[PDB]
C-alpha cells in the first residue's frame, strides 16, 4: 500500500559563497508523488549528509528553502572545515501526506545532491602566527611565535605552561609591527571567551579564545581548515604494567605486581618494555605502582598492533591473544593514549656488530628471540672487540634515534639508560655475546 515521491535539487544547486547574493537558497524540490491530488505535505525530518538538520521551510509549490547562512555553517560543520572547497551535500526529506482527518501516510523518496563552496579563506600569512593573551600581555614584545609542524605545513603549535585559564587571540605576523599589534587583524573564536577547547576560527570581529584549562597546554592551529585545540600537555614521569598475570596490583608498590615500564630519552609520556604474554592476559597501565588514573584498551591501537598480538578489549582491559614476547609501546599525553605491541627485535649496535657502525639496525645484528617465559636473547658473536651498545627501536622513532631507547649490562643487571646521558663504556671481545633476561632483569656478556 506503499506511496513514493520523487525529488529533485532545487535551483541553487551550486553556491560559492563569496558570490552569494541571495539571503535564502531553495535547495530541492518535491516533484512528484503517488499521494491523491489533495493531499497536504509533512517534513518529518530534512537531514543533510545524514545527521545534521538545520531550519527549513516549504512554499506552496513544494520547494525547499533555507538560509543561506546556516547552510553555510551546517556545511563547514559536516565538514569540520571553513576550507574554501567545493563540499557535497546530501539533502535527505522523509515526507508524508496528510489526509482531511489528520492521517499522515509515509512518502519513500529518493536523495538529491547538491555542493556549496565556503568564501575564500584569509591568505597565509608567509612569516606564520603568534599568540597573544592574559598569558602573555597583550603586546606585540610579549607575542609568542607559532612552530609550524615539520609533517603538516598547514599546523602551527603552541606549547605553554600558564597559571590560570587564559584568554588569547592568534595574530597573522602582519598583525604585529614592534610592540603595537593591529587589533582589527586579530584571529579568534566566534563568542568572546569560547571555551569549548575545540572550534572554528574567526576572522570577523574574533572574539578571545578561552584555554579552559591551565598548566601544561598545547594550542594548535590548522590554518588550511581554520580550525583551533587546547589540549592538556602534561604527561606521566612514570609508567607501570600490571595484569591478571601479575595478581591485579595486589599490593600496591610490589615490583611483583608492578612492572615499571621505560622512558623513551627526552620524548613527553612515552615508555617502552619488553614483556611476556601469554594467550589471554589481561593487563592495564598506570602512572604509578598502583590503581588511580589507569587505563587498559584504548582507541588509538594499531590495526597492525592488533593483527600482531591479536589484541582486544576485555571490560576496559586490554586482553592479549597470540602467547609471545613483544615490544609494548606506551604514549600518554593530557588525554591522548597510544599503546602498540610491535616485534621484540633487540639489535646489536657499534663496534662489535655487522660492518659496524656502518650498518645499523639489520638483520644480522638482531638478537634471536627465546620461545620460554624465561629464556633469553642472545646476540649474533662479536667480530671485535669494542664497546657494546645494545638497542630496540619503535616504529614510531626514527632509526637514526635508535639510542633514545638503548640500554646494556653493568654487575649482570639490564641497565636501561632511559632519559639518561651516553652510559658508561662496556667492552667485549670477539667471539664474545650478549645474554639478556627481560623477566629477570639481568643479563651477562660471554
Ligand atoms: O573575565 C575577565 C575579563 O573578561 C573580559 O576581558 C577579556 C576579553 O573578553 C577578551 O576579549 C580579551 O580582551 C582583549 C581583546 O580581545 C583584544 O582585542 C585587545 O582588546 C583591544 C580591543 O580589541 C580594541 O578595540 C581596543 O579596545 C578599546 C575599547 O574598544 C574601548 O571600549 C575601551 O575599552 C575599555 C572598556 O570600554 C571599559 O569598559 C573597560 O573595560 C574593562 C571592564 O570595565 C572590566 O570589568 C574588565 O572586563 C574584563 C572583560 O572585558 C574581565 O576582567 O576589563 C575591561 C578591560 O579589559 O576598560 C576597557 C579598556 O580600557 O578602550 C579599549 C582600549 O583600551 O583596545 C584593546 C586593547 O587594549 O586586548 C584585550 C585585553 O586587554 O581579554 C580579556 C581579559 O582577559
Ligand atoms: O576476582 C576479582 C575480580 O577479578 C577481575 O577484576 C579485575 C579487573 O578486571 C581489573 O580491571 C582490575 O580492576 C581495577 C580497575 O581496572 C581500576 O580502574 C580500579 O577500579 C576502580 C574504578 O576505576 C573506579 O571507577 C571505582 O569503581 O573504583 C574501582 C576500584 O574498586 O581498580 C580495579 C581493581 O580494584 O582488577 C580487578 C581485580 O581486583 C574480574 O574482572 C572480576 O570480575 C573479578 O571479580
Ligand atoms: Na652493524
Amino acid at each position: 500500500g506503499q506511496l513514493t515521491a520523487t525529488f529533485t535539487a532545487g535551483k541553487d544547486a551550486s553556491i560559492v559563497m563569496d558570490a552569494a547574493t541571495a539571503d535564502s537558497v531553495e535547495i530541492a524540490k518535491l516533484s512528484s508523488t503517488t499521494a491523491e491530488e489533495g493531499s497536504k505535505i509533512a517534513v518529518n525530518s530534512l537531514t543533510l549528509n545524514e545527521n545534521h538538520t538545520i531550519p527549513f521551510s516549504m512554499t506552496e509549490d513544494h520547494v525547499f528553502k533555507v538560509a543561506l547562512a546556516q547552510l553555510d555553517s551546517v556545511t563547514q560543520e559536516a565538514y569540520k572545515s571553513r576550507a574554501s572547497v567545493v563540499r557535497e551535500l546530501k539533502i535527505s526529506i522523509n515526507a508524508s501526506a496528510v489526509t482531511p482527518s489528520g492521517e499522515g501516510i509515509q512518502l519513500v523518496g529518493n536523495e538529491v545532491s547538491i555542493t556549496l563552496q565556503p568564501a575564500t579563506t584569509p591568505a597565509v600569512d608567509p612569516d606564520g602566527y603568534y599568540i597573544v593573551g592574559d598569558f602573555t600581555g597583550w603586546d606585540g614584545n610579549s607575542a609568542q611565535q607559532m612552530k609550524k609542524d615539520a609533517l603538516d605545513e598547514n599546523l602551527y603549535i603552541l606549547e605553554a605552561e600558564i597559571e590560570s585559564t587564559s584568554n588569547f587571540k592568534i595574530f597573522p605576523a602582519s598583525a604585529i609591527n614592534g610592540n603595537d599589534i593591529d587589533w582589527t587583524k586579530a584571529l579568534g573564536s566566534s563568542v568572546d571567551g569560547d571555551d569549548s577547547g575545540d572550534n572554528f576560527v574567526s576572522w570577523t570581529n574574533a572574539g578571545a579564545i578561552n584555554t579552559a584549562l591551565d598548566g601544561k597546554i598545547k594550542i594548535s592551529f590548522d590554518a588550511f581548515n581554520y580550525r583551533f585545540t587546547v589540549k592538556d600537555n602534561s604527561a606521566p614521569t612514570e609508567l607501570y604494567m600490571t595484569g591478571s598475570a601479575y595478581n591485579w596490583g595486589t599490593p600496591a608498590g610490589d615490583p611483583n605486581a608492578w612492572k615499571a615500564l621505560v622512558p623513551v630519552n627526552g620524548t613527553k609520556g612515552t615508555f617502552w618494555g619488553i614483556f611476556y604474554f601469554a594467550a589471554n592476559d589481561q593487563v592495564k597501565f598506570a602512572p604509578q605502582a598502583n590503581w588511580g588514573n589507569d587505563f587498559g584498551f584504548v582507541d588509538a591501537i594499531s590495526q597492525e598492533s592488533k593483527d600482531l598480538a591479536g589484541l582486544s578489549d576485555e571490560g576496559g582491559n586490554l586482553k592479549v591473544g597470540i602467547a609471545g614476547w613483544y615490544l609494548v609501546y606506551v604514549s600518554v599525553i593530557g588525554d591522548d593514549k597510544v599503546i602498540e605491541f610491535e616485534k621484540p627485535n633487540v639489535y646489536l649496535m657499534g663496534d662489535t656488530s655487522y660492518n659496524g657502525w656502518d650498518a645499523q639496525l639489520v638483520e644480522q645484528d638482531l638478537f634471536t628471540v627465546p620461545g620460554t617465559a624465561d629464556g633469553e636473547f642472545v646476540s649474533p658473536a662479536f667480530l671485535k672487540d669494542g664497546a657494546v651498545r645494545i638497542c630496540v627501536n619503535p616504529k614510531a622513532v626514527s632509526a637514526g634515534d635508535w639510542w633514545k631507547t638503548e640500554f646494556i649490562i653493568f654487575d649482570g643487571q639490564i641497565a636501561y639508560r632511559g632519559n639518561g646521558g651516553d652510559q658508561a663504556a662496556v667492552q667485549g671481545k670477539t667471539g664474545q655475546k650478549v645474554y639478556l633476561n627481560f623477566g629477570n632483569g639481568t643479563g651477562r656478556i660471554e
